[PDB]
């Protein structure tokens, strides 16, 4: 409840396969900090079951290595917000998408704890997602954000 | 030289006193990164000296404590931008402030380590000022953003 913004007209098969996450933000230091932060993830790819529910692919890092994730975002009766499995079952909400270029997300648990990404299509830095992203969030109450390069971006982990 | 921009008529002496650095950026992630990362300083206090030279005193996370840190910003011909001791002797770069509630500053050694810093006079969040530091930064290349509350300003090493 503490994102205003979602995406009307979703159509979640459409979000599927490869993503990078280019930019990241978030309302606490320490969601983000450093490889093994708990927000700290990196989006791979995104399979949408036939029954709707969307399976995600991602990198996070654990030990000193870059672990491989799959994670299960279940349906909820709107179409951009999704709950994840399963402590405290996390909302994921799509507040914006063209399928094609970008999409902005945000995962939250009006309190207050809140990560969001703008995901793009390719390995490229693109100023107009990222200007989007950060128009998004200039209403939210973000205390870090990070951004990578296209080299970051063909590397496990972000590194 | 990378930073285009530097205030015109600055008067050192008028920005002796406390400051908190509010806003961080930088160029590269892992310059901020942990509470040990290289550029990640907490501003205490301005003292010039009557040379036209900057005491600063500052903290900085070293073992797993917050460290009290001492170092001189020596004056150039140009009035906006100092040189610190003394590995490839560090730039300091005065982009803009009031004396009264703002400051923003860089720091760097056109390539292409920075760090940048919107300091205020008071533990409160200055959102005309962030705005400020915002605009003077999406010209440079930054990858990471941290923002402080007041209860992290009144705190040692902003914890
Ligand atoms: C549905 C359309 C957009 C989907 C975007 C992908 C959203 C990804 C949400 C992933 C949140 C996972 C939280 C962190 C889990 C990491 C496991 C761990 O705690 O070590
Ligand atoms: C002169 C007007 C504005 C002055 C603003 C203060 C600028 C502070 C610059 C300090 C840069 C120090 C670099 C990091 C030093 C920490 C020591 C270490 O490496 O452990």
């Amino acid at each position: 409840l503490i994102v205003t913004q979602t995406m009307k007209g979703l159509d979640i098969q459409k979000v599927a396969g490869t993503w990078y996450s280019l930019a990241m933000a978030a309302s606490d230091i320490s969601l983000l900090d450093a490889q093994s932060a708990p927000l700290r993830v990196y989006v791979e790819e995104l399979k949408p079951t036939p029954e709707g529910d969307l399976e995600i692919l991602l990198q996070k890092w654990e030990n000193g290595e870059c672990a491989q994730k799959k994670i299960i975002a279940e349906k909820t009766k709107i179409p951009a917000v999704f709950k994840i499995d399963a402590l405290n079952e996390n909302k994921v909400l799509v507040l914006d998408t063209d399928y094609k270029k970008y999409l902005l997300f945000c995962m939250e648990n009006p309190e207050q704890s809140l990560a969001c990404q703008c995901l793009v299509r390719t390995p490229e830095v693109d100023d107009e997602a990222l200007e989007k992203f950060d128009k998004a969030l200039k209403a939210l109450p973000m205390h870090i954000r990070l951004s990578f390069n296209p080299t970051q971006l063909e590397e496990q982990c972000h590194i």
